């Protein structure tokens, strides 16, 4: 089970169930104790914000909060910035940068990936099950009554299921998305083009196991939008979607090269030392001064993006200088 | 002396001077022995091809062939394709590939620059001055006689001065460009955000030796005229181009971010070994099978791109399997 919000209106809910939807309001992911059903558990709220990128009216996730009990966070331009500033309790959040996601943990069985740019996933513990309302839809393993809105019906209309979550009640509806590539014909062969990679040899292994499908329309889609400066990111994030859906199987895949969706893993490295690779499975578990040698705690998914290889000297890294030290203070 | 061409119809000549020209058909770019003046020297010719990309008719160099005496050399695709075959003579071209440029050098004291994509520099030797005709203008460190026609008439106009050294006697006659950033108002705030960077502290020391106004200029038009899939290539070469210009002065300049046009040097790595790293300045002179340790070779005037570091044990490299050897057969 895994909420996956990627690109521009690619939601994916927890049971597996897939849809579209898009808009230019505030939206609650994932709320606890809806109805008022306080069941002696701290209530947490995500919330995102979407705002318009491109021409044709498509939205992309520009901004996200986190109410974590009394506290408050904000995720913008590649950074993390506190602003309820609660007051006389520990603070839950456990904030890390692990490849090309900026990790968020909680204490309660919650973890949040950021690509830092617009995707994020959400895990969420099994013993929450049927009990979170949200546009994520209810955890209950069942994928025909995942369209539940605020008032617990389920509706088979996914407008207005995606219009019931809007937090102010000054935005205005949501309307119906367009083609991106009728608006777009003359960006449909160099979509398809880069769009190809995924029904190509590099996802043979994967094709016995996921249908790719969904994926290429989107990726197709997602390339025919983006029409402002970065069309790069527009194909990267698509592409990093598949390949960590992919990931969430058990199967490792390599996909980068240095003409498509390129990486720069060795700006970090200071003159005279290399020690940054890139690992496509993603390192299981490293040593750092917070994670002893000893331990691991290999809680992850499978990521991927620029790693450090410690040397044999010093081989425990820091994570707060970028760099490895022997000795932890 | 160096004749630059690159992005969409960026040529300076020998002398200095600076104009714009597109169109769609086959121009010589240098040419020996102009009306027959065969001053018992071999005649060398090197010709391009432009092909639209984009919507607003701009133009970009695709494929360019050489004519050295009875060979004729074929470059597309990121690859050299040997199609005239000479028979019974030696082969003069030396092509290799260093950095980011695909160097063809040649037994007559002309060197070409290719970045693979779009741009292509020349530099010729003094003693051809004053004998050699093209859209390069006439070499005679003269900035006002430059356009000399092939009826070896200097003509004001730049159009017309352009449309005459067409090879193809079918193709129509070029027309007068558009406004990039008029046609795609939409993409001007990202387009000058992105080109802010040659006004910003990075080229502040080269501010004082050239001016950036006119690549300025470039870029933001660049920006705006890319349309189709591939800005990033659309801003990189324009970044490029007044790279290249400043280190052609003798200055190091260092510009490139993980977050504006990144390079990708890790990919060649094989497993476990690290020897490729990315040099602003260019190697001076390295160690390969054809130059050995002692002989240097310093022909080159300061380039960029991902370069062998080879390990103190085999410290020569081979340029042809990519990978370091201690003894060349
Ligand atoms: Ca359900
Ligand atoms: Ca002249």
């Amino acid at each position: 089970a895994t909420c996956a919000v990627y690109g521009d209106g690619h939601y994916l809910t927890f049971d597996g169930q897939s849809y579209s939807f898009n808009g230019d309001c505030e939206y609650t992911l994932v709320q606890n104790h809806c109805g008022g059903k306080d069941s002696t558990q701290d209530s947490f709220r995500v919330v995102t914000e979407n705002v318009p990128c491109g021409t044709t009216g498509t939205t992309c996730s520009k901004a996200i909060k986190i109410f974590l009990g009394g506290f408050e966070l904000k995720l913008s331009h590649g950074k993390v910035e506190v602003i309820g500033t609660d007051e006389s309790q520990e603070v839950p959040y456990t904030i890390r940068q692990m490849g090309i996601y900026l990790v968020v943990d909680t204490d309660i069985g919650l973890v949040l990936l950021w690509d830092k740019k617009t995707s994020i996933f959400i895990n969420l513990s099994p013993e929450f099950k049927g009990r979170v309302c949200g546009l994520c839809g209810n955890f209950d393993d069942i994928a025909v009554n995942d369209f539940a809105t605020r008032s617990r019906s389920v509706v088979g209309d996914v407008l207005e299921f995606g219009n019931s979550w809007k937090l102010s009640p000054s935005c205005p509806d949501a309307l119906a998305p367009k083609d991106p590539c009728t608006a777009n014909p003359f960006r449909k062969s160099w979509a398809q083009k880069q769009c190809s990679i995924l029904h190509g040899p590099t996802f043979a292994a994967c094709h016995a196991h996921v249908e790719p499908a969904r994926y290429y329309e989107a990726c197709v889609n997602d390339a025919c939008a983006c029409d402002s400066g970065g069309d790069c990111e527009c194909f990267c994030t698509a592409v990093a979607a598949y390949a960590q859906a992919c990931h969430e199987v058990g199967l490792c895949v390599s996909w980068r090269t240095p003409s498509i969706c390129p990486l720069f893993c060795d700006y970090y490295n200071p003159e005279g030392q290399c020690e940054w690779h890139y690992q496509p499975c993603g390192v299981p578990c490293l040593r750092t001064c917070r994670n002893p040698r000893g331990d691991c705690l290999r809680d992850v998914w499978g990521l991927e993006g620029c790693y450090p290889k410690c040397p044999p000297e010093a081989p425990i890294f820091d994570e707060d200088k970028m760099q490895c030290v022997a000795t932890c203070p």
